[PDB]
Protein backbone atom coordinates (compact mmCIF):
# COMPACT_ATOMS: atom_id res chain seq x y z
CA UNK A 1 0.00 0.00 0.00
CA UNK A 2 1.03 3.61 -0.57
CA UNK A 3 -0.15 6.86 0.99
CA UNK A 4 -0.59 10.00 -1.09
CA UNK A 5 1.33 13.18 -0.23
CA UNK A 6 -1.96 14.58 1.04
CA UNK A 7 -2.34 11.75 3.54
CA UNK A 8 1.28 12.12 4.71
CA UNK A 9 0.68 15.84 5.23
CA UNK A 10 -2.27 15.09 7.53
CA UNK A 11 -0.16 12.59 9.46
CA UNK A 12 2.83 14.90 9.85
CA UNK A 13 0.66 17.89 10.72
CA UNK A 14 -0.84 16.20 13.78
CA UNK A 15 2.50 14.60 14.60
CA UNK A 16 4.05 18.07 14.78
CA UNK A 17 1.58 18.81 17.60
CA UNK A 18 2.57 15.62 19.42
CA UNK A 19 6.21 16.70 19.24
CA UNK A 20 5.36 19.78 21.32
CA UNK A 21 5.20 17.36 24.27
CA UNK A 22 6.67 13.96 23.46
CA UNK A 23 7.01 12.85 27.09
CA UNK A 24 3.38 13.68 27.86
CA UNK A 25 2.01 11.91 24.81
CA UNK A 26 4.24 8.94 25.58
CA UNK A 27 2.75 8.54 29.05
CA UNK A 28 -0.85 8.86 27.86
CA UNK A 29 -0.31 6.26 25.14
CA UNK A 30 1.31 3.62 27.34
CA UNK A 31 -1.15 4.12 30.17
CA UNK A 32 -3.98 3.68 27.66
CA UNK A 33 -2.32 0.56 26.25
CA UNK A 34 -1.73 -1.04 29.67
CA UNK A 35 -5.22 -0.21 30.95
CA UNK A 36 -7.01 -1.34 27.79
CA UNK A 37 -4.90 -4.46 27.16
CA UNK A 38 -3.26 -5.48 30.48
CA UNK A 39 -1.69 -8.53 28.84
CA UNK A 40 0.71 -6.21 27.00
CA UNK A 41 2.13 -5.09 30.35
CA UNK A 42 3.49 -8.61 30.96
CA UNK A 43 5.92 -8.12 28.07
CA UNK A 44 7.80 -5.43 29.99
CA UNK A 45 9.93 -6.93 32.76
CA UNK A 46 10.83 -3.37 33.76
CA UNK A 47 7.21 -2.28 34.24
CA UNK A 48 5.11 -5.38 34.92
CA UNK A 49 5.07 -4.59 38.64
CA UNK A 50 3.12 -1.35 38.14
CA UNK A 51 -0.32 -1.86 39.69
CA UNK A 52 -2.16 1.43 39.14
CA UNK A 53 -2.44 4.32 36.71
CA UNK A 54 -1.10 6.49 39.51
CA UNK A 55 2.05 4.37 39.75
CA UNK A 56 2.39 4.44 35.97
CA UNK A 57 2.21 8.24 35.83
CA UNK A 58 4.83 8.54 38.56
CA UNK A 59 7.26 6.15 36.88
CA UNK A 60 10.28 8.03 35.57
CA UNK A 61 11.50 4.98 33.63
CA UNK A 62 8.13 4.61 31.89
CA UNK A 63 8.19 8.26 30.84
CA UNK A 64 11.70 7.93 29.41
CA UNK A 65 10.67 4.74 27.62
CA UNK A 66 7.68 6.53 26.09
CA UNK A 67 9.94 9.24 24.70
CA UNK A 68 12.25 6.61 23.18
CA UNK A 69 9.33 4.84 21.51
CA UNK A 70 7.62 7.94 20.11
CA UNK A 71 10.94 9.30 18.86
CA UNK A 72 11.55 6.07 16.94
CA UNK A 73 8.00 6.11 15.56
CA UNK A 74 8.31 9.76 14.57
CA UNK A 75 11.51 9.03 12.64
CA UNK A 76 9.71 6.31 10.70
CA UNK A 77 6.68 8.49 9.91
CA UNK A 78 8.91 11.30 8.69
CA UNK A 79 10.40 8.92 6.09
CA UNK A 80 6.94 8.85 4.48
CA UNK A 81 7.12 5.19 3.51
CA UNK A 82 10.87 4.97 2.79
CA UNK A 83 11.57 3.40 6.18
CA UNK A 84 13.31 0.12 5.28
CA UNK A 85 16.51 0.95 7.19
CA UNK A 86 14.69 2.19 10.30
CA UNK A 87 12.50 -0.91 10.38
CA UNK A 88 15.32 -3.49 10.31
CA UNK A 89 16.63 -3.13 13.88
CA UNK A 90 13.16 -2.51 15.29
CA UNK A 91 11.81 -5.66 13.67
CA UNK A 92 14.75 -7.75 14.92
CA UNK A 93 14.55 -6.66 18.56
CA UNK A 94 10.76 -7.02 18.75
CA UNK A 95 10.63 -10.38 17.04
CA UNK A 96 13.74 -11.99 18.54
CA UNK A 97 14.35 -10.33 21.90
CA UNK A 98 10.99 -9.01 23.10
CA UNK A 99 8.74 -11.39 21.12
CA UNK A 100 5.91 -8.99 20.31
CA UNK A 101 2.98 -10.43 18.32
CA UNK A 102 1.53 -8.37 15.47
CA UNK A 103 -1.65 -8.35 17.54
CA UNK A 104 0.08 -6.19 20.16
CA UNK A 105 1.23 -3.71 17.52
CA UNK A 106 -2.42 -3.36 16.59
CA UNK A 107 -3.24 -2.64 20.25
CA UNK A 108 -0.70 0.17 20.53
CA UNK A 109 -1.87 1.60 17.20
CA UNK A 110 -5.35 1.81 18.73
CA UNK A 111 -3.90 3.54 21.79
CA UNK A 112 -2.11 6.12 19.63
CA UNK A 113 -5.27 6.91 17.69
CA UNK A 114 -7.27 7.21 20.92
CA UNK A 115 -4.82 9.67 22.47
CA UNK A 116 -4.52 11.82 19.33
CA UNK A 117 -8.31 11.90 19.08
CA UNK A 118 -8.60 13.08 22.70
CA UNK A 119 -5.76 15.60 22.63
CA UNK A 120 -6.02 16.98 19.10
CA UNK A 121 -9.67 16.91 17.91
CA UNK A 122 -9.19 19.99 15.74
CA UNK A 123 -6.31 18.37 13.88
CA UNK A 124 -7.59 14.83 14.05
CA UNK A 125 -10.88 14.78 12.19
CA UNK A 126 -12.12 11.81 10.14
CA UNK A 127 -9.76 12.38 7.21
CA UNK A 128 -6.73 12.87 9.46
CA UNK A 129 -7.56 9.74 11.47
CA UNK A 130 -7.93 7.75 8.28
CA UNK A 131 -4.51 8.95 7.14
CA UNK A 132 -2.92 8.06 10.50
CA UNK A 133 -4.55 4.63 10.49
CA UNK A 134 -3.26 4.04 6.97
CA UNK A 135 0.26 5.07 8.02
CA UNK A 136 0.14 2.71 10.99
CA UNK A 137 -1.26 -0.12 8.87
CA UNK A 138 1.66 0.36 6.46
CA UNK A 139 4.04 0.25 9.42
CA UNK A 140 2.45 -2.95 10.78
CA UNK A 141 2.39 -4.53 7.31
CA UNK A 142 6.09 -3.92 6.66
CA UNK A 143 7.01 -5.03 10.18
CA UNK A 144 5.00 -8.24 9.71
CA UNK A 145 6.85 -8.96 6.46
CA UNK A 146 10.18 -8.50 8.25
CA UNK A 147 8.98 -10.74 11.08
CA UNK A 148 8.52 -13.56 8.56
CA UNK A 149 11.97 -13.06 7.02
CA UNK A 150 13.44 -13.16 10.53
CA UNK A 151 11.68 -16.41 11.40
CA UNK A 152 9.01 -15.08 13.75
CA UNK A 153 5.35 -15.74 12.96
CA UNK A 154 3.90 -13.86 15.93
C1 LIG B 1 4.70 1.80 17.62
C2 LIG B 1 5.36 0.53 17.78
C3 LIG B 1 6.50 0.38 18.56
C4 LIG B 1 7.67 1.05 18.43
C5 LIG B 1 7.97 2.16 17.43
C6 LIG B 1 8.57 0.51 19.44
C7 LIG B 1 9.84 0.97 19.66
C8 LIG B 1 10.70 0.51 20.63
C9 LIG B 1 12.05 1.01 20.84
C10 LIG B 1 12.77 2.06 20.01
C11 LIG B 1 12.55 0.32 21.88
C12 LIG B 1 13.98 0.42 22.44
C13 LIG B 1 15.02 -0.27 21.55
C14 LIG B 1 14.70 -1.73 21.26
O1 LIG B 1 14.61 -2.54 22.21
O2 LIG B 1 14.52 -2.08 20.07
C15 LIG B 1 11.52 -0.60 22.31
C16 LIG B 1 11.67 -1.50 23.34
C17 LIG B 1 10.73 -2.42 23.73
N1 LIG B 1 9.50 -2.58 23.12
FE1 LIG B 1 8.73 -1.54 21.64
N2 LIG B 1 7.97 -0.49 20.17
C18 LIG B 1 6.69 -0.57 19.64
C19 LIG B 1 5.71 -1.42 20.11
C20 LIG B 1 5.86 -2.31 21.15
C21 LIG B 1 4.79 -3.14 21.67
C22 LIG B 1 3.33 -3.13 21.22
C23 LIG B 1 5.33 -3.89 22.67
C24 LIG B 1 4.69 -4.87 23.43
C25 LIG B 1 3.39 -4.67 24.04
C26 LIG B 1 6.72 -3.50 22.76
C27 LIG B 1 7.60 -4.01 23.68
C28 LIG B 1 8.90 -3.59 23.85
C29 LIG B 1 9.76 -4.07 24.91
C30 LIG B 1 9.46 -5.18 25.91
C31 LIG B 1 10.89 -3.33 24.84
C32 LIG B 1 12.03 -3.35 25.84
C33 LIG B 1 11.85 -2.33 26.94
C34 LIG B 1 12.98 -2.37 27.96
O3 LIG B 1 13.12 -3.41 28.64
O4 LIG B 1 13.72 -1.38 28.07
N3 LIG B 1 7.04 -2.52 21.84
N4 LIG B 1 10.39 -0.49 21.53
Amino acid sequence: MVLSEGEWQLVLHVWAKVEADVAGHGQDIFIRLFKSHPETLEKFDRFKHLKTEAEMKASEDLKKHGVTVLTALGAILKKKGHHEAELKPLAQSHATKHKIPIKYLEFISEAIIHVLHSRHPGNFGADAQGAMNKALELFRKDIAAKYKELGYQG
